[PDB]
């Protein structure tokens, strides 16, 4: 007998042996329980409709208004045909004598209702006996059901409703048909689970509905799970005789569907293909496993959560492993689910059994790369939302097929398939799209055509050419498609150019040129066989995008040529025609290059990169080589095929962005680099052949949202490609030197989207890791501009800075102000560490040098300002209104609700937004244990996607987050990406290990069918998450050169570093299940810590993980956790310490402070916490005095914010003085010859001789030249009196004495030591105050006294004492 079997459930395939039929056991008992297959419906007397197994109408209106809709029991779904007449054929399971039927009219357009019809009956389906005629029928209402009786005792297997006249329209429609046999059943029995050949998915996020995976047919299953507990049904499909061999693979495609309004019932995933063997055993009893390791049985399919609902899923199982030598007697479909009630529905297509499968071979990393990942994905549900980008790493152009030539939605894997269910290309495009949301720009289009008409038609629909994915090769360096009609197109990239081979079958062959829309030009010089063009195409968010120029040449004479018309694209549509009658002329080659400078430059770009000697194959090899140099930085052992696809495709995505936007205007020997600026104003107007944009010397790179890429991609560069990273960074620093700012979202200029200015942290982070090959000085300037200087541009700097730099938080007056705020504090963390590093560098030629020290202090403080956005009443980060009040209170708050404060997520997902200081974050939650409790709750509460909040309706990010099914964890999007690693701060690293492994395992699947990710990939970010996590470490603390340890994915990984050394990562015992770190070594030596320095791996290292299947305590020690700014000893403090703040804040209004100016101006404008108010003081030489009415203030720093007015009015030299009486002043700080290069720009100064004073005076000794002196704001940055903290501890100690948590000599000794400490503090004896607090701690740990304190009390009092020491040390 045979070893192979295949069904696509087509017309041409074998029909099912049984339909809707349950398999029976050895005893003849149905293998089903608690199931109802019947569709829910309004039943008529003797309703028989459930025996209809097939309905076929003469014409249809796919995707939604097809014959299928006639028996689905929903009046809301209809069949429609664009015809005045038609016939519907109903095939029944068994012959029945129909004696009654009902038609139901549809939703609208009464004229389309049937009016005259005949019902026929048949035995064979070709010879028809009339059984009822109706004429002149009327349906008064929409959704109206008419009932019809007839005499008939003849059992028939087919019924035809022949609709001979409708109600006058040229279109016909009907919502529902029901048939009846006239026999009463007062109690309709449950029917068997449905299993029948149908049209495929009735709903799908990402695929074409009502077609198969391939072809027009599939197997459809559905039913109702009635039971509270287990329900199942194993149904037989096909009678076969198939011998299984050791190598036999079973594969299939399954598309489970949601049957509920809420898209929360996952029942449809509890399904698999099953086999009945001749020996009386079933595949579901053997330990067959899929490509993910999941049992190939229904229960394990559903429990393991690898099947996505409303999407197609590829499944593959080597049943040979477990069933070699058995014979398959029947193929089954099985549903089996432990819990309900619920309901399910889905499709299976392409059940294949292959006795001798051929495995794919791979010669090098690039052979693993599928550039189609992220294309069975759209705006309803993303599996990456990429496009098939062919390019060199970081190339100047992308090249790509498009199935939608008007759109930034460039290529659909399945969604836009033809009536024959094949994809259609409409063009090959030059592209610069960073994402579909940002949109495409600078595009240009060609399409081959075998048209013989006088003129090739340039209409998108009519020129489109169908193809099969099996005939398409899609790689970074090579794309190839063979179309159904015999044409082949192949392309390969250069940096600025590309080569295409068009191979034809006919005598007359054409290339059609076109564009996304009419905003460009085409010039065809037929005589020299050249194309010339320009493109102004640019999406809404393509801010600063300039004109692109195109040049192209052919290897064959062009015989006919010209402009085309009729598409409303007359500026861009034309063609060239070639004589390809002779065999050696059947392939035509086009060489094509692009420029943002000029047509002349496009020409020069082409000559530089495609010499006369270059061939298609030579260029392809050059591109393959450039990709392998990137892909082969990482080499792993033990990986499956699926893992290597994911790994190497991830590395491709990582290096696809960002992109060169500069050109070589000199020669290959002597390069001269220049770019057209999307950053500053155009020099002048464009011409057809030359750009008007400013031509700027040097390099630049583009296409990057820092809100995405800072998390993973940028640190990936700094680790994997240190040297190139610096060239990339400098190309972004260029944006500062040119346009004044570094882009927040470069697309290619300053596009306005997403919160934060994370170039700050990304580039700071890179520098501190030893990527020093860029203009750090300018970078720094751009960072402080982001951090200190209000932006006039919508697309640059930090929104809400007007108030936020003074308030310590960003208020709800800025959209998603919380989001701006939290990312602000992380950026400040990086700016601060860089300032420290530049201080230590000591470059005295840096004009800014004297200022680094101060900036470190000020910025490290700002990094801790997260406290100002932590709402203590709900224990979540939360917005504040302008007046200071929390947005939410316990009564109204819901952490499940998306939006408002929370960009593209909910409060849950922003609960942990403090990667720069985990201990500080833990403290807000009560300590490490409190942090862990919060995370646990996060990971065990399911995201339902039902809470859109401010988004109004469902956005795709919500569906994706829902389908992660890791509690609330939104791995589908960037703002959650740090969360799994936060367990390293809580001292539970095993939970990080668990979550990271689930993420790597389940959320990067489906590559083979154009899926591959759990949501939008975003310019390398989702990819680098996987690459870094799989190595076993992760840059959690962006802005400081070290990683948090997770666990490696592979038995071995090597990172070949550019300096010739290796990072080897050994985990010989690694496996799907062995996910937990048991112990760890670095360089032969046992390693205890869950952090590792970049400086320890960058010069090579050997890392050994002992992996096992059970959690361990490795890395849970108090000094083994990730360290923070906040000391570990403070864990669990009852105090709420603050970093530097402006101690004048809010005093004036509460009358606890006031201000006087030497000229009697309103000095309140200098302390109102807004740079939108300034004071002009009528003197070159004014004085401001701030008076604290409630005692001495410990001020460490102060800030001056330049005004909006001219720079000449600025302070320039000054003295800050302190006093206690107002008569006698001490000199605290002196500055000379200061400047404020920007407007509304804050500068911070470290007071040379600080102390505690009740009165502060700023005495301006010199200004910048004008007759007046103007400022916007002043601040006195200091700390609260430590005394108030001591007080809070006495208070707490009293609470414990009253509860008897603290008694006897322990109470007394603690009291004494604290009091002696306090007394020393008040006499300015800092060292002695600390020493007595150390005594306090010794008491707490006195062995003789443990029966006098509870653990609760000992714990918090310890933490408090240590917190006090910290408060003291900084005082
Ligand atoms: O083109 C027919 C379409 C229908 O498919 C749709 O259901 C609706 O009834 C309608 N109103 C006007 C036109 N149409
Ligand atoms: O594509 C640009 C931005 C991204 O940078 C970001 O990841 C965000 O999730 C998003 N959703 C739609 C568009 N975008
Ligand atoms: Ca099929
Ligand atoms: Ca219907
Ligand atoms: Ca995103
Ligand atoms: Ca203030
Ligand atoms: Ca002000």
């Amino acid at each position: 007998s045979k070893t192979d079997f295949f069904s696509s459930f087509e017309k041409s395939d074998l029909q099912l042996t049984w339909t809707n039929t349950v398999e029976t056991d050895a005893n003849g008992k149905k293998m089903s329980s608690g199931i109802d297959g019947n569709v829910k419906r309004d039943l008529i007397l003797g309703d028989i409709t459930d025996k209809v197994v097939q309905v076929t109408a003469s014409a249809n209106n796919p995707p939604n208004e097809i014959d299928s809709k006639l028996i689905d029991g929903d009046p809301t779904t209809k069949w429609l045909a664009f015809e005045p007449t038609a016939n519907i054929v109903l095939k029944l399971a068994e012959p029945v004598a129909v004696v009654k039927y009902a038609l139901t009219s549809a939703n609208d357009a009464k004229g389309r209702d049937p009016k005259n019809w005949t019902l026929y009956g048949s035995l064979d389906g070709t010879n028809w006996t009339a059984v009822d005629t109706r004429e002149g029928e009327d349906f008064k209402d929409r959704f109206q059901r008419n009932m019809y009786d007839l005499k008939n005792t003849t059992k028939y297997l087919y019924y035809k409703l022949d609709i001979t006249k409708n109600a006058g329209d040229s279109i016909t429609q009907l919502a529902e048909i029901s048939l009846s046999d006239g026999i009463e059943v007062p109690a309709p029995p449950p029917g068997d689970m449905k299993s029948l050949i149908g049209k495929g998915p009735t709903s799908s996020y990402t695929a074409k509905t009502n077609v198969g995976w391939t072809g027009l047919g599939a197997l459809n299953y559905s039913g109702t799970h009635l039971s509270d507990g287990r329900a199942y049904s194993y149904n037989k499909l096909y009678d076969v005789d198939i011998l299984v061999t050791p190598a036999t693979e079973l594969s299939y495609f399954i598309a489970p569907e949601f049957t509920d309004k809420n898209h929360n019932d996952y029942s449809s995933t509890y399904v698999s293909v099953d086999l009945a063997f001749s020996d009386g055993t079933y595949l579901h009893d053997l330990k067959a496993v899929d490509q993910y390791g999941v049992g190939l049985n229904p229960k394990d399919q559903g429990d393991s959560k690898y099947l996505y609902v409303n999407q197609w899923n590829t499944i593959k199982s080597t049943i040979g492993s477990v069933a070699a030598g058995k014979t398959i007697k029947r193929i089954l479909v099985a549903y089996d689910n432990p819990k309900g009630p619920g309901a399910f529905r889905g499709s299976i297509d392409d059940i294949k059994i292959d006795g001798k499968p051929v495995q794919k071979a791979f010669g090098s990393p690039i052979d693993y790369v599928n550039i189609l990942r992220g294309t069975q994905s759209n705006g309803s549900f993303s599996r990456g939302n990429n496009f098939p980008a062919v390019a060199i790493p970081h190339g100047f152009n992308f090249w790509t097929p498009t199935t939608n030539a008007g759109s930034s939605w460039i290529y659909q894997y399945h969604e836009s398939n033809s009536v024959n269910n094949l994809p259609q290309i409409q063009a090959f495009s030059v592209s610069h799209e960073p994402s579909p949301w940002m949109g495409d720009r600078q595009t240009f289009q060609v399409m081959p055509s075998a048209s013989t008409a006088a003129t090739p038609n340039a209409n998108r629909d009519s020129r489109a050419l169908e193809f099969n994915h099996a005939n398409e090769i899609a790689q970074p360096h090579y794309y190839s498609v063979k179309f159904e009609n015999g044409i082949r197109t192949e392309m390969t990239p250069t940096d600025h150019a590309a080569m295409f081979k068009f191979t034809f079958t006919g005598a007359t062959s054409n290339l059609i040129f076109d564009n996304v829309n009419n905003n460009g030009g085409l010039t065809i010089d037929a005589k020299s066989g050249e194309i010339t063009g320009y493109s102004d195409v640019k999406s809404g968010l393509s801010t600063g995008a300039t004109r692109l120029f195109v040049y192209a040449a052919f290897d064959k004479p062009v015989i006919k040529s010209g402009k085309l018309t009729g598409e409303s694209r007359n500026n861009v549509t034309g063609y060239v025609r070639f004589d390809t009658s002779k065999d050696e002329d059947k392939v035509v080659t086009m060489k094509i290059a692009t420029s943002l400078i000029s047509v002349e430059q496009a020409k020069k770009n082409l000559e530089q990169e495609i010499g006369l000697n270059d061939t298609f194959e030579g260029l392809k090899e050059k591109a393959k080589t450039e990709w392998n140099k990137k892909l082969g930085i990482i080499e792993v052992e033990g990986a499956s095929e699926d893992q290597l696809v994911t790994l190497y495709s991830n590395l491709y995505r990582l290096f696809l962005y960002p992109n060169s936007a500069f050109e070589n205007v000199g020669t290959t020997t002597d390069p001269v680099y220049k770019y057209a600026s999307p950053y500053s104003a155009a020099t002048g107007q464009d011409t057809a052949t030359t750009t008007g944009a400013k031509i700027v010397d040097g390099k630049t790179y583009v296409n990057n949202g820092f809100w995405d890429t800072y998390r993973t991609a940028w640190p990936a560069y700094s680790l994997l490609t240190p040297t190139f990273a610096g060239e990339l960074i400098d190309g972004f620093v260029q944006q500062y030197r040119d346009g004044g700012w570094i882009a927040r979202w470069s697309s290619p200029g300053f596009a306005n989207l997403m919160p934060g200015t994370s170039s700050d942290v990304a580039f700071a982070d890179a520098y501190l890791k030893g990527v020093t090959n860029f203009d750090v000085q300018s970078f720094y300037q751009s960072a402080i501009r982001n951090a200190e200087a209000v932006s006039p541009n919508a697309g640059t700097g930090r929104k809400g800075l007007t108030t936020s730099i003074f308030d310590g938080y960003t208020n709800t007056s800025t959209g998603e102000g919380l989001a701006w705020a939290m990312d602000g504090y992380i950026n400040d963390f990086g700016i601060a560490n860089l300032a420290k590093a530049l201080k230590e560098k000591g470059d005295k030629s840096d004009p800014y040098y004297a200022n680094y020290a101060a900036d470190y202090q000020y910025f490290l403080n700002r990094a801790q300002n997260y406290v100002h956005m932590f709402n203590p009443s709900i224990e979540f980060f939360n917005g504040r209104t302008a007046n200071g009040a929390w947005r939410s209170t316990p009564d109204n708050f819901n952490p499940a609700v998306w939006g408002s404060d929370y960009t593209e997520t909910n409060g849950w997902n922003m609960a942990f937004h403090v990667p720069q200081d985990g201990q500080g974050l833990a403290n807000l939650y009560g300590g490490k244990e409190g942090l862990a409790t919060k995370l646990d709750q996060f990971f065990s509460t399911s995201e339902t996607g039902l809470f859109p909040g401010s988004y109004g309706g469902t956005i795709h990010e919500m569906r994706e987050a829902r389908d992660v099914r890791m509690g609330m964890y939104g791995h589908s999007n960037q703002p959650s990406h740090h969360i799994a690693y936060m367990y390293d701060y809580a001292g539970q690293p095993w939970k990080t290990q668990e979550k990271v492994r689930e993420a790597l395992n389940r959320l990067y699947i489906g590559s083979a069918i154009g899926q591959g990710y759990s949501g939008d990939e975003d310019n390398g970010e989702m990819s680098a998450w996987y690459i870094l996590s799989a190595m076993g470490f992760y840059p959690l603390k962006m802005g400081t050169p070290e990683y948090a340890i997770g666990a490696p994915l592979f038995k071995k990984a090597t990172i070949h570093l550019e300096n010739g050394k290796s990072i080897v990562i050994n985990a010989p015992n690694n496996s799907k299940e062995n996910k937990y770190v048991q112990s760890m070594k670095v360089n032969g030596k046992a390693y205890a810590k869950t952090s590792i320095l970049h400086a320890d791996i960058a010069n090579g290292a050997v890392i050994d993980f002992e992996m096992g299947s059970k959690p361990s305590k490795w890395g849970s020690g108090d000094q083994d956790i990730l360290q923070s700014i906040t000391p570990g000893s403070t864990d669990g403090t009852s105090l709420s310490p603050l970093p530097l703040r402006d101690v004048t804040d809010r005093l004036i209004a509460a009358e606890k402070g006031a201000v006087t100016v030497s000229d009697e101006g309103n000095g309140q404008l200098l302390f109102d916490n807004t740079s939108n108010t300034q004071l002009s003081m009528k003197s070159k030489t004014p004085s401001i005095v701030y008076q604290f009415k409630e005692g001495k203030q410990n001020v460490k720093m102060y800030t001056l914010t330049s005004s909006k007015a001219s720079q000449n009015e600025d302070p320039k030299s000054w003295v800050l003085k302190g006093s206690n009486d107002g008569k006698s002043w001490s000199v605290l700080d002196q500055r000379k010859n200061e400047t404020f290069q920007w407007r509304q720009y804050t500068r911070a100064f470290t007071i040379q001789h600080p102390g505690k004073y009740s009165q502060y005076k700023l005495e301006i000794t010199e200004n910048a030249g004008a007759e007046v002196t103007t400022l916007a704001e002043l601040e006195l940055l200091g700390y609260d009196d430590v005394t108030n903290s001591y007080q809070a501890v006495y208070e707490l100690m009293e609470q414990f004495k009253q509860s008897k948590d603290l008694t006897g000599p322990m109470a007394v000794q603690l009291n004494n030591s604290l009091t002696t400490s306090l007394d020393h503090f008040k006499k300015d004896h800092k060292d002695q105050a600390i020493k007595h607090l150390e005594d306090f701690l010794k008491h707490l740990n006195n062995k003789g006294l443990q029966d006098r304190i509870s653990s609760k009390a000992k714990g918090v009092l310890s933490a408090d004492a240590n917190q006090l020491i910290v408060l003291l040390a900084r005082d």
